[PDB]
Order: structure tokens, then C-alpha cells, then sequence
């Protein structure tokens, strides 16, 4: 994490590009940082888009739900880019983007299995996650449950036709 | 924790927005930090409100009681925002907010079970918590005990009708 | 631990409000820090009061005795504020405050039990604690020993009746 | 890691010479840093080349594939310099360089074995790697699968004739 | 590691004397740092010499080969000074210096045993080291193999007559 | 564990008195041993009763369910004696006793909270536990769910009137 | 594990009842023991059946395949009994039983997900498992794959109608 | 633990003298062993007494209560002998002995402080302990609670005066 | 590991069936035990065959070579049965069996990759392994080197075609 | 620990010579063992002497007091032999022997410092030790306190003239 050039860090100038990247497992600290960055970008401008690079092997369910609630709260359109992999919570945040701005890369893998203590609490968490999926991906609850029951990854085109993604860019279209 | 924009980081500008975030488990250090931040915001202006983002999986009983005493001591109205999950100790602070300023998010989870060496000390602490709940939630001691005896998470609407929350917002007032 | 406001840390401005915070267990380093802060505050002003916030689950006997000797040595009046829990050494430093200026929040906890290798040394230290309590709380050595034999936490009102506290404030009296 | 010469660190000036370096094992953080550096160099100039030094013993397949997708996304030609060794996951990044600009030092070691929990996921990743190698190395899928099935290190000349490298420099052009 | 004086660290000023010290075991990070320092000194001036202090108890074979390739690539004459000892890779880098500039100290010990799990890879690396020694030391492959097969250290005079060193200085000749 | 007197061990003569014991946490090995003992006692006599002492603080749900299925399969009447305590799983084993043979000592403790990765699996297991309780205790599903939702122990008389126990002996009734 | 009755152990008499118990995770040692027990029971009598109790959360794939090959090699009919739970690797052993002798208790759990570095080898093992399941359960490979692609536990009736089980007993035949 | 002389172990013959020793902390296994020994001695003879040597630094409240219930259940009179020391549970089992047979050695130490997650559970357990003490020592609940609220050790003579002991023997009756 | 019946352990009767199972990784102790068992079976009868069950994930090269030299030294024909898998040294011992007696089960996995500090020593050992394979498998050195260079598992039929096996039995000979 | 010869262990025959060796630190287990052995030797014959070899670097105060109470309780004359050393509790048990039978060896060292949580408890225990010393050694309390306050060892002759020992033997006097 070297300093890039007014003496900005690689992750400091990154946020100055309206970009909030969620790298690694999603924990309480990472969730709080992402929420703070999203709110700061909203304060800077409530109409400009905010990019979110999603590369996480999982995380906490409550953390992802808080990040999703913050994303939906702010009035900025969220462009979710799956740069790497999209685990259960990562894939949820990916699908939680604005309709028509959920992009990805050719070798990006998406997974919605949600492998997951309090039985009733986690089951109701799964129920509300199914609800969020049915809302964003424009799908039904039965198909979402059947898909999340299978422990398997999906390709960019599969995720695009299923509703998780919208576009699959290989190079900047010009 | 990158630097945002006079060379301030996330957690510094967060406190400059009259906002305090009790993130992670509540311990002696976190409790002291929250108390200092609340008192500093009071010093800045005793009239302006203070926002408290509550996302904690639990914490210490004495720490939460100290945070509650500091909140009640300062003359600033406390807007408790349940951003994520609100454990027993965090749920107390969420209920200890100003009447009419205890907000939450759609996918937030609130718990008041308080899954809790000195048996008599922790019992008196539980009684103090019952009293605080009956005071802020405008409920009785019997119902509070019955609710805190069950290990479960309440929904935003359930916590709003029970007395823990006041409003359940999805987007800012349009 | 963010930066507050000329780019002062939270704990730095804290010491600039004549406040010393004895947080967490009391050890040699914490004791040296508290002693240095007290002496520096005396240097800044020998007549202005010094506020000592006490929240500790215990500590070292010699460390608490050093802090007490430093408090008694400096001419400044020491306002001991119990914010959280006051353990053996915490409660001892609390009772060691200037008469008429020992305060505690409504839900704070006080305990002088002192749950007491050199057996004779620690016993003589215990006798010194007995004497200090008899001096400050205006109580007799017999009742002090009888109370310290019981392992329990005193409430702010109970500690005020016992002579450990002078006031139990709920809100700034105006 | 000393400071070099306006108070620039060695790795800071390194990124300031359009020179990215995938050193050590490839993980989520390292891949995120590499992607950020690549995108920042594209922002500085989308036509000037970008140098990528590869001395990695491997890493996460997802991370390397994300780095590859980022390299292919940006319009800058990527000069992949194999320094020391180019393990499986690095070898792809070494083979993914712009044609006519993939260099390697005389004593560098190249390997594409890619030693190979979700079986279907990792095997689909292996198939994607086969496709990428066939694309960049201009080789067929059968020969790539045969070469990656053998656990061995190729020499710079061997990797050059195999299509992984374009030049094997001993000294700069005289 | 104090600061020497325009507020330069001891190692920062060391690197400003055209000097790169390979201290301790040679790992990937140390190898990358040495390569970056050598290339930076080249950029500063490709004509002035570069001093390399070699004191390491071993290291990685690929790391030493990368350092050697970097040394041979840059057009700067390398003055290798053995300060304290020279392990297998250290002694190799020592012999890899410019003819007539491979100095050492009286009590400096040189070892070329190379106590070398991919067996074929390490054996091919061993053959590469044999070739490098035969090139620089101006010796044959058989004698180099016989020497590296024995696990023992060599004195500065023995290393000078064998071809590893050129001069054995005690004090600056004036 | 001394030998008692034909040179039998404590736990050996114990099983020779048709007396099985579930001590400590219930696990795969313990459950297998209990099943083997129950089947051996059935082989010895399918009509004579079998005593099951329960002093377990819990264990695996599948193990307790295996023990329960073995108890139901064997035709022997099972006298479940709650000695010390009967945690959730043990409590099921305590409730799974033959009607009119579930005994408990005065100071014994009963608890059916069942505090408990696959969400749906554990939820269906909890549903099966609800069904088993409704069957044995002659209670409804709603009351069982309400009771098991509260994390608290029950007294012998409370468990007897609730349906978990039948008799509360202090001494052998004669 | 006390001694039962000529001073036989629990697991000793268990094997003397032509009964083998695959308890806990399946490893090399456990698989070798199961194979030895099966072959010894065959030696005793090739016509008499052999009972295999299956309570395992999984284990090594090669170990389970060795157990399956031993079961199929011996001429004795294998009566599989799912007690407690039959995880993926055990489920095969449960499904590999003789047609018409695969029993399961009411609360037992069956799972065939087979959650599974030698990527190619584990995929070929998964294909062999597909073949074995298609053979024993009298189902097509497509349905077997679509079923075990989901991570879930089947009930006794579900596994019986799917082909993994034959009978679901609650009590011995009256 | 040597063999004493029909090849008896020291503990084997010890238990053959109608003597049970609760040595060390009281856990589930120790509790089960003590219960088994007591019931075996009852089986041997219900009239003859049973000697219980108590040397424990503490233990589990549930284990001590189980041992107490077993002692009260069996008709044999229990002669409690405090050897070395008697902690909370040790002293409870000591006082639980038959009246007129609770002995202790001259230098033995008795402590009933009971220094003690479920708050309500442990509190009800402490209430049960208060009741047991009031029953056996013939003391009132108020004085019992005020006594064990202090953390101190009673001498054999003091414990005899307090009602915990009946005799303090220095030598057998001459 | 129960006892089978004149009070013989399972592994004891196993060796009494002229069988020597090399289970788990091959180490010095396991190699010594296997050699001792082979020589004991030779002493019992030099004409009767000796069965060697091979289920190993790997082992030491020297250990496997010692086992091979022992197998070749004794005049008994060695029937090597691959049960579950045959790793680097396991597969070598398997191929080292007497011609016409190397058997394997349908689902067994054979691998001769031999993924193998002394470099020259291990390379000479691997050359010896090449020679042994060429001797027993009737194959040439080049093909053996090509096969062992690939990290993959051969099926029983493939290993039979490659000369490692002579038969692939599904059931005993009818 | 070999077997000596009717197939008796070294320690078993040692205990059969009326000898109890308190070897190593004195803990609850060793204390119970010594008490049991002493009582067994009493049961065998209350007139014959009992030898006690004392070689321990310390132990527990309560354990030593229990051993002392057992020694004084039994009517057998205790011959305490100091073999190698005598720590605080070891030296106490040594002095606790019968007058005229407290022997030792030439190079045996005696220490009575007693370097010693519960301050008041250990203080009263050390007072009891003072009393025991004054009783057995025929000395006063002041001298005993002054001696135990010094952290130093004593020679056999010093301990004999002080009262701890009675004789200092080198060879059996004949
Ligand atoms: C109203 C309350 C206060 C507030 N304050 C500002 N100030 C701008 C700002 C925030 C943060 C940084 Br860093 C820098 C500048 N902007 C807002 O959007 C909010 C909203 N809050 C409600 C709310 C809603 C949903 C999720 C969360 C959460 N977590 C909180
Ligand atoms: C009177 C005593 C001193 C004092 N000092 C100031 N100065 C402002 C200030 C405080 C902190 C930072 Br950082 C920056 C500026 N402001 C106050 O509100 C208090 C109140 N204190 C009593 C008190 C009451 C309740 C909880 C606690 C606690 N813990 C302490
Ligand atoms: C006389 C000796 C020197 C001295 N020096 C100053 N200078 C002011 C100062 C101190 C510290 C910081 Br940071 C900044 C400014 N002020 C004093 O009060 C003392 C007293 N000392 C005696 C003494 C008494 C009791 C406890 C301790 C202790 N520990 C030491
Ligand atoms: C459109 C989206 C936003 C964006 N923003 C800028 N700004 C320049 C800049 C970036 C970073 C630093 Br540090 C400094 C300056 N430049 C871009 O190339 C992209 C592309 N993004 C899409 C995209 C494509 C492929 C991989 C990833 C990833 N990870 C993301
Ligand atoms: C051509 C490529 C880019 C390049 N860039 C510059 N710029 C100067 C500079 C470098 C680094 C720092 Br810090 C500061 C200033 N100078 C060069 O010598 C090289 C050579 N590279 C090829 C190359 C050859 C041998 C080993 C490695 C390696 N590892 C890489
Ligand atoms: C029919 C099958 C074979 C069998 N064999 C005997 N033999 C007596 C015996 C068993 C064990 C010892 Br040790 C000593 C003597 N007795 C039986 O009850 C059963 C029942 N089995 C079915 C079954 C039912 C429920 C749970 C499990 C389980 N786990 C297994
Ligand atoms: C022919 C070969 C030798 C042999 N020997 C006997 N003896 C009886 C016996 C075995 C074991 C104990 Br313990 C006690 C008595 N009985 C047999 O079934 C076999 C079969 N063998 C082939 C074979 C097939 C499948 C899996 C494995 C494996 N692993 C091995
Ligand atoms: C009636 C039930 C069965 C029974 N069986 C016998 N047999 C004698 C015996 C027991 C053990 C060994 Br070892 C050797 C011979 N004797 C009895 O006292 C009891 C009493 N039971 C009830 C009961 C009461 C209190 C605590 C517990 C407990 N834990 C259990
Ligand atoms: C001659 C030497 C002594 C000897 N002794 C006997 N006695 C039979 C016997 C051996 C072992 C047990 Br257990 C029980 C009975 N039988 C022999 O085969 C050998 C051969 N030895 C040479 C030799 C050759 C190859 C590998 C090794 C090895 N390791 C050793
Ligand atoms: C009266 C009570 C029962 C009793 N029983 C016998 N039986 C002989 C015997 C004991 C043990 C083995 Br092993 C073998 C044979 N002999 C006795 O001395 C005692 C004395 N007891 C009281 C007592 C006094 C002092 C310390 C402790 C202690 N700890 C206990």
C-alpha cells in the first residue's frame, strides 16, 4: 500500500473516485468502514454514481445486511463490479445494485449458496435474504431458494440471465 | 481506514458529524472512547443532537451501563440508529435514546435476551436493566423480564411496537 | 481513537480538561501515566481541581497505593468520578477523593472487597488500605474490615451512606 | 524499505515508474493492490505501457484471475517481466502479457503446473485457465492440459518456445 | 535504527551511498528490495559503482538467482564486500561481482556448500549455480562441484585463490 | 475409577445392574456406547427395565436423537433418573422415559432450551424435538416452543407438572 | 467402555454379533478396521448377514470407497442401519447395502451432498460416487447429481422413496 | 498409586473400607464416581456407615448438589471427615453429613463462601444451598447468607460452633 | 480395535492370515514393523504367499525402498492388494508384487507421481525407483519418467494396462 | 519403574516395607496417596514404625497440613528421613516426626522459609505452621518466625541443633 501522487494512499485516492471496495471477508469493522465511505460519498454528492468492487469469500450475514440497507438508504446509484469472486454476501451486494449497473468481468465467479449459532435467527436471515433477492433480481422466492440450496458457483452470463448481473464487460465499450 | 476530506480519516470525520459508532463488542476501552466522544459533542454544542450508530454483538454490562449513564447525563438528544444488529447491551442503548429518535433499518436485528464471578452482582445489574427498559420503553417489569428471558431477535416493527424503537425508515424523508 | 479538535487526540484533549482517566486494570505503566498526568496538572495549576474518572476491574495494590500517594501529595483537590465500576483499587481511589467532591453515576458499581508471593507484605498493604479507608470515609477500622470481608458491590447510594461517595448525580444540577 | 529520492519510498517510486510488482504469494489484498495500481496507471496514461514484475510462488486462483481480468480490461500494454520465478498463478499473468513484450531473465523459472473445498469450482477455474493459455500462448487446449498436468519448471528459453515468453534478455539492448 | 543527519534513516542514507546491504536471510521481500535498490542506483548513474555488503546465513535459491540476474543486467560495476560471512547464496552473489572488485574482510567466512519437494527443480538450480560459478570464478565445473559438495567455510585468502574473491583488505590502502 | 468386587470396574458393575448412565456432554462416542449398552441390556432381557442416569450438560443433537431412537426401538421400559442436572438433550432423554418412570432428585436441574453449519437441518431437528416433547410430555407444540424458547432451568416439581417428570423422590419410598 | 459378558468389551461383543459400527469420521485407520471386521465376519460365515451401523459426519473419500469395495467384494449381505445420521461418505455406505436391508430410524438424518488439493482426483471420485449411487439406488446419474448438488439432509421417508433406504422401522417387527 | 495387599489398588481397598474420597475439584466424572461408590456401599450394606473424606478446593455446584442428593437418598449414615481443607462444595458436603458424625482434623480449613452463563440458575442453586445449610447446620437462612457472603476460611473449632462440624478429633478415641 | 477369538487382536489375527497391511503414511516405525512381519511370515513358511494390503497416502522414500528390498529378499510370493488407494510409495510396493498377483479393487486409486535437504540423494533414489518400475512393470525408463512426471491418479484398469496391476477383481473368483 | 520380585513394583514393595516416600511437589493427589498409605500401614500394625522419605521442592500448605494431621492421628512412630532435600512443607513434615527418629543424610538440605490467593488464609496457615514448629522442635514462636523469615537452606547439623532433626547418620551404625 504505497503512497501515490497530495500524498494519497492507494486506498485513500481510491475513495476519492467514488469507489468503495469490499475486499476480503465482511466483518463488523469492514462493514462499518464501507457504510461510512458510502455515507461520505453521499454527502459529497447525492446524485453521482458510486462504484463498489466486490471481492469477498463470504462474511457475516448481519454485516452484509447492514451494507445493503446503507446502499438502499443513500440516493446514489450503485454500480456493483464483481472483480474476482462474489460469495453469498458478496453476491447479494452485487445483486443489490441499481438495475442496469450490475457489471462483472469474464472470469468472475458468483455464488449465492449462503453456507450457514442461532437456528431460528439464521433461518429468518435466510428468509429476508430470499426476499431481497426476489426484489432485486426480479425473480420468485421458490427459484431463489432452489438456486441458493445448490452449493455451486455461477458464470457472468449465468448470473446475468438469472438476474444477479446486468452486463458482462470485457473492455471499456468505445 | 483511509484519509477522507483537513487530512481527516473516517472515524475522525464521523465524530465531526456528531456521530458516534459503538462498533464491535463493548469493552472498557470502547466504553471510555464512547463516553469521551459523547462528552466532547456535548461540549461542542449541548443543543444539537448526537447520532449513535449501534452495531454490537454484545459487550460488558458495566460498560453499557456507563455508556447509558453518560447518554442520560448529557443534555443532548440522542438519536439511536440501529445500523445492523443490536445485541442485549446494544439494544439497551438503542432503547435508551430520546423518545421519538430511536430509528432502525429494514434488515436490522434487535435482541434483549442478555445471555448472562458474582451472581448477585449480575442479578442486580439485570434488575437495573429491567428498570431502564421499563422507563424508556414505557412498559412494565413483568413484560420486560418475560421478553429478556427469551433468546430471540426482534424485527424493526416488533421492536418499534414493543417500545425499543420509534421509527423504521427505509429511505430518508422524501 | 480518532483525532478531535489543534489536531489533538481524544485522550490528549481529555488530559487538557484536567481529566485523568484510570481505565482498565491498574498496572505499573498505567500507574506511572496517572502519576505523570496528576503532577503535570499540578504544574499547570496547583489550585484548580483535577477530575479522576475511575473504571477499573481491579489492578495492583502497589500501583493503586502509588496513585493514592500522588493524589494526596499534590495540593489540587481531586474530584473522583465513578463512571462504570469501581473495583478494589478503583473504589479505594474513589474514596480517596477530596471530601465533598466524590461523585458517582446512577448505575455505577462500587466494590472495596479487595480479594486479597509474600503473605505478610500483602497483609500489611491490606492494613494500610484499612487505615486509608478509616481516614477518608470517616469510618472505624472495625466496620471497614467487616465490609471488606464481604465480596459484594455497593450501589452509589449505599457507597454514599458508607462514606465512599459524597454525591450521586443523575444530571448536571441547574 | 528505506526512503528514496520528494521523500518517496522505494515501492512508491516503483509505482511511479509504471512498474507494478506481484511479489510473494497472491492473495486478496495483494490482488486488490495490483488492480488499484493498474487502474491508477491507466488513469495517469491509458496508452503508455505498464511493467509487471512477477516473482510469485503462486496464490489464490480467484485473485490471479481477477488480476488477469484487470490487465485485459485496461488499454495499456502490459510488459510482464519474469524475475526470479513465475509459478503457476503468476505464469498466467506472465503469459497474459502483451504479445512481443513478455520478458524473462536468464535464471528465472517458469511453471504452469497449477497444482490441482469445491471440486467443480476449481475445475471450472482450471478450464478457464486452459482457455486463457490457449488464447495468449497461441497453443491448443490439449497441449496446455498436458503441460499443466506435469509438475516441472520451464526455463526461459523453453517458456519462450512454448509461447509463454517473447524475449529472454541477459542485458539491456546495446 | 536511529535517524542520521535531512532526517534520513541509517538505511536510507546507506542506500544514498550507492550501497545495498543484503543483511540476513534472502527472502522474496528482501530480494525484491535489493533488486529495486540496484535498479534505482542504476537509474541515478549507470557509470558509478555499486557496493554490495553481503552478510547472510543463507536464503532462497530463486531469490539469489533473481538478485544475480539484476546485478548482471545493470551496467554498473558491482563491488561485493563480504562483511562477517557469506553463505551459499551470499557467497554466490559475492563471486558474481565485477572481476577485480570482489573484496572481503579478514574474519569473513565464505561458504559455497549450498545445502539444497521438487528434487529436479532444485538440482537444475544447482546446475545453474555451477555454471554461474564456472563463469565468474574462472574455474571448471568439476572443481566447483567438488567444492560445493563439501560442507565447510573458507577463509578470505582461500576464497581469493579459489576465484571467489580478488582482494583481502584490512585497512583502506593509502 | 477403582475396581470393585469378579474384579469388575465401577462402570462395569454399573452396567451389570441394568443401569446405563449418560454423564458429561453427549457425543458420537458416548451415544454409540449408550446405544450398545441399551441393546445389550435388551438382549439380556427385553422385559426387565433399564435405568438411565442423566447428568449431561448437553451435546450433539444427532447423538441425542440416536439415543432417543434406540430407547424407543427397544421394548424395555426406560426409567430416566435426572441426577444433578438434565440439559436440553438429556432433558429429551429425560422426557423420553416411560410414562410413570421419569424420576428426579430434589436439587436436580432440568432445561429444554436447546441452544443451537446448516440452518435448515438444525431447524428441522428442532421441529423433531418439538414433536417428541409434544408426544412424551402430553403437551402441545405451541407450549413446547414457548418453553424451549426461554433459556432457563426448571425445578423438579415444575418439570413434573409440565410433563417432563413423573415423580420427585427424596428417599427410597418405604 | 466397560467390560460386558468371557469378559468381552462393548465393541468386542459388537463384532461378535456380526455387527460393525462405522462411528465418527471415516479415516484410514477406521476404514482399515471396518475392512478387517467385514472380512473376519465373512471368514466366520459367508452366508450369514453383517450389520453395518452408520453414524458418521463424513471422512476421507478414498477410505469410504475402500469400505464400499470391501462390502461389495464379500458375499455376505450387508444390512445397513442409519443410526443418528448418515453423512455423505456414510450415505454411500448406507446406500451400498443389500437391496431390501437398508434401514433407518425415525429421527436419523441422511445426506449425500458430498462436500469436497487434487481437484481432478476428487472430481473423478465424485463421478465414481455418481455411478455407485445410480447402481444401488436404481436412479439415473442426472437426478443423483441434481440431488447431491444441494446441501441438505433427507428424512428417512425421503431417502427411502429416493432409493437410499428400503425400510423405516420405529420398533422391531411385532 | 502402587498395589496393596488379592492384588488390590490403594483406591480399590480404600473403597472396600466403606470410604469414599472426594479429592480435588468436583467435576461431572468425579461426581459420577462418588455417586456410584456411595450406591455400591449402600448395596453392600444399608445399615453400616460410609466415610466421606473431603479435600476439595471447589468444584461444580451441580456436581456437589448431585453428590448431596445421593447422600440424602441412601439410608446409610454418612460420616464426613474434613482432611486438609473443605471448599464451598467440599464444606457443603461436609455439613451434609449425618448429625453427630461430622468430623474434621485439627488443621483442616473450612470455607462456605461459595464464590459464584445463567444468572438465575446459579442464584436458585445458591438459594438451594442456603436451604440445605439451614437444614443441616440448624442455622437460620439470614445468618447463613451473611456468613457465606464473606470470603474467609473457618477453623475446625469455628466450623463446629457454626454447626458445620460435630467433632474435631486430634487422635482416635483412647 | 476390539479383540477377536485365543484372545487375538484384529491386527494380530490379520498377521496370522499371512497378511501385512501397510496402512497410513509409511515411516521408520511402520517400515520396521512391515519388515518384521514379512520376515516372520517367511520364517513360518517360505513357500506360502504373503498378502500386502496397500492403503497409503505417501510415506518416506527410504522406508518404501527398505520395504521393497525386504519383499525382494524373501522368497515368498507377494500378493499386493491395492485397497482404497496406492500413493507414491504405496504404488511402488504394489507394482513390486509377484507377477500375476498384483490385485486392486474397482474404486482404488493408483498414483506414481512421487512428489520428491539433500537433492542429489533424493534424485538418485528416484532414479532407483525408475529402475524398479522398469524392472517390475516391464516398461522403459522414458515412459516411467513421463508417467511419474504427471500428478494424477490411475484407475485400476489403467494401472493394469500400464503394468502396475495384473488383475482387477470385483468379487472373489467364482 | 521396573517390576521387582510376587511380581511387585518398586513402589509397591517400598510401601510393603512400611515406607511412604513423599517424592516431588506435594499436591492433592500425592497428599491423598500419602494419607492412604499411612492409614494402611497403621491398619497393618499400629505398633511398628513407619518410615517417611522426604524429598520435595515444596508443595501445597493444605496438603502438608493434611499429611501432618494424618501422621499425628495414627499411633505409629514416624521416622522421617530427609533424602536429598527438605523444602518448606517437606522440612515441616520432617520436624513433625517422632522425637528421636528424625534422621537425615550428610548432603541433605533443609529449608523452612515457606515463601508464601487468600492473604489472610495463608497467613493463618503459616501461623499454624509456626505453632507446629514450636511444638515439635521444642522452640519458641519468635525464633521460629525469625528462622522462617530467612530464605536460606540449613545443613543436617544445623537442623539437628535447631530441633528439626535428631540424628545425622552417614552409615548404618553397627
Ligand atoms: C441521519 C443519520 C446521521 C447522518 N449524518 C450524515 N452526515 C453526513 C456524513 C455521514 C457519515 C460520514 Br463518514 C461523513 C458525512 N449523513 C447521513 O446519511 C446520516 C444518516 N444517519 C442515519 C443513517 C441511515 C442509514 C445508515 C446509517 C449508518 N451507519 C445512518
Ligand atoms: C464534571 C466532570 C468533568 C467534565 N469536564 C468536561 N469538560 C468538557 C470535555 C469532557 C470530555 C472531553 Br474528551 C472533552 C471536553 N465536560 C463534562 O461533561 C464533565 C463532567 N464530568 C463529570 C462526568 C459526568 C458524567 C460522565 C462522566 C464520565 N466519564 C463525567
Ligand atoms: C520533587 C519531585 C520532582 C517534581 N518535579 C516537578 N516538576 C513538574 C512536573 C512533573 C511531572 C511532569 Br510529566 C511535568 C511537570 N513536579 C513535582 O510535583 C515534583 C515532585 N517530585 C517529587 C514527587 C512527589 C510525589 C510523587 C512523585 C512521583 N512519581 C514525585
Ligand atoms: C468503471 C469502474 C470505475 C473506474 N474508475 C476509474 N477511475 C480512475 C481510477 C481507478 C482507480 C484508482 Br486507485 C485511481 C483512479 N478508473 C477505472 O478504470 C474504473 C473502472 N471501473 C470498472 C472496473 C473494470 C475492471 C476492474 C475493476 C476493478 N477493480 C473496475
Ligand atoms: C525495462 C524494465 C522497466 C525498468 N524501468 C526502469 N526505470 C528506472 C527505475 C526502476 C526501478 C526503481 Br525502484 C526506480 C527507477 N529501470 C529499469 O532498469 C527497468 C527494467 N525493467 C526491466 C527489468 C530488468 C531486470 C530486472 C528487473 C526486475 N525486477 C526488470
Ligand atoms: C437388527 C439390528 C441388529 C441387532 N442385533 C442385536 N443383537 C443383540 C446385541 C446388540 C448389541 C450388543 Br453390544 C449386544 C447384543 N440386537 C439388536 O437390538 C439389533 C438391532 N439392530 C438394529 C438396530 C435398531 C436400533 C438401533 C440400532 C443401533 N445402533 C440397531
Ligand atoms: C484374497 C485376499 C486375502 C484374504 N484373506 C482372507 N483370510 C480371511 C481373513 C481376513 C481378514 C481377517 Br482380520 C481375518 C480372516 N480373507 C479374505 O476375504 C481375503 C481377500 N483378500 C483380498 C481382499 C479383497 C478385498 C479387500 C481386501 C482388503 N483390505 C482384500
Ligand atoms: C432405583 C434407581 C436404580 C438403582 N439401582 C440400584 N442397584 C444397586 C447398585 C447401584 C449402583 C452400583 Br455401581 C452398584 C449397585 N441401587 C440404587 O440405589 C438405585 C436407585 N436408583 C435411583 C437413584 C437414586 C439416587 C441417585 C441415583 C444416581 N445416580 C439413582
Ligand atoms: C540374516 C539376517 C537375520 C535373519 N534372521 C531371521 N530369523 C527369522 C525371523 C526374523 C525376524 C522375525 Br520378527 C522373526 C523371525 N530371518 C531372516 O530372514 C534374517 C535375515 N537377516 C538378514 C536380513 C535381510 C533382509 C532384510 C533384513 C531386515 N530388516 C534382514
Ligand atoms: C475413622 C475414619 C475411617 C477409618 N477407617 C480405617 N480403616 C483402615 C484403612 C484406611 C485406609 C486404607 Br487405604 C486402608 C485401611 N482406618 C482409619 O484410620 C480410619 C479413620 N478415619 C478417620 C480419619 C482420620 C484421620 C485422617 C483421615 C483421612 N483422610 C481419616
Amino acid at each position: 500500500i504505497p503512497i501515490v501522487v497530495r500524498a494519497y494512499d492507494i486506498y485513500s485516492r481510491l475513495l476519492r473516485e467514488r469507489i468503495v471496495c469490499v475486499m476480503g471477508p465482511i466483518d463488523d469493522s469492514v462493514a462499518s468502514l464501507v457504510i461510512a465511505q458510502l455515507l461520505f460519498l453521499q454527502s459529497e454528492s447525492n446524485k453521482k454514481p458510486i462504484h463498489m468492487y466486490i471481492n469477498s469469500p463470504g462474511g457475516v450475514v448481519t454485516a452484509g445486511l447492514a451494507i445493503y440497507d446503507t446502499m438502499q438508504y443513500i440516493l446514489n446509484p450503485i454500480c456493483t463490479w464483481c472483480v474476482g469472486q462474489a460469495a453469498s454476501m458478496g453476491s447479494l451486494l452485487l445483486a443489490a445494485g441499481t438495475p442496469g449497473m450490475r457489471h462483472s468481468l469474464p472470469n468472475s465467479r458468483i455464488m449465492i449458496h449462503q453456507p450457514s449459532i442461532q437456528a431460528e435467527e439464521i433461518m429468518k436471515l435466510k428468509k429476508q435474504l430470499y426476499n431481497i433477492y426476489a426484489k432485486h433480481t426480479k425473480q420468485s422466492l421458490q427459484v431463489i431458494e432452489s438456486a441458493m440450496e445448490r452449493d455451486r458457483y455461477m458464470s457472468p452470463m449465468e448470473a446475468q440471465e438469472f438476474g444477479i448481473l446486468d452486463k458482462v464487460l470485457v473492455h471499456p465499450p468505445q
